[PDB]
């Protein structure tokens, strides 16, 4: 049966090291992304393709936001979250003020919507 977005998920989780990384969340982004547009197979074929050619799953994963269709000139999705302290430990070096047009591409996983107004883009 084909692969879900937590499959994918998963699978893409076992080749990254640590835990609640940019990394980790920039395969949420691009499973649920993937998912509502019907791409998850495409993006586990560029996935396995990638590391398959001696890419790290850190290069593949970016190579996915430039080289799936959906994401090229797309906009990080907006996650509302209560307090920074929502985001995992690990991203909390990552976020940034967020840029005029932050491009998923460009590196910017997601926005994160602060329930007080305040807003941060995570990087990669
Ligand atoms: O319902 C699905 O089919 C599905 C498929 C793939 C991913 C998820 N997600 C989650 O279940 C989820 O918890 C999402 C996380 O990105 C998330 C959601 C909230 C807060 C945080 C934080 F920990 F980074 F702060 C992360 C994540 C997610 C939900 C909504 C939107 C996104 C997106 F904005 F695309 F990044 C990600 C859901």
């Amino acid at each position: 049966p084909d692969i879900s977005a937590k499959d994918l998920r998963n699978i893409m989780y076992d080749h990254l090291p640590g835990f609640g990384t940019a990394f980790h969340q920039l395969v949420q982004v691009i499973c649920k992304l993937g998912k509502d547009s019907n791409s998850l197979d495409i993006i586990h074929a560029e996935f396995q393709a990638s590391l398959a050619e001696g890419d790290s799953p850190q290069c593949a994963l970016i190579q996915i936001t430039k080289r799936v269709p959906i994401f090229q000139d797309a906009a990080p999705p907006v996650i509302h979250i209560r307090s920074r302290g929502d985001i995992p430990r690990a991203c909390q070096k990552s976020l940034r003020p967020v840029p005029p047009s932050p491009k998923i591409d460009r590196g910017w996983v997601c926005v994160f919507q602060l329930q007080d107004g305040k807003t941060l883009g995570l990087k990669i």
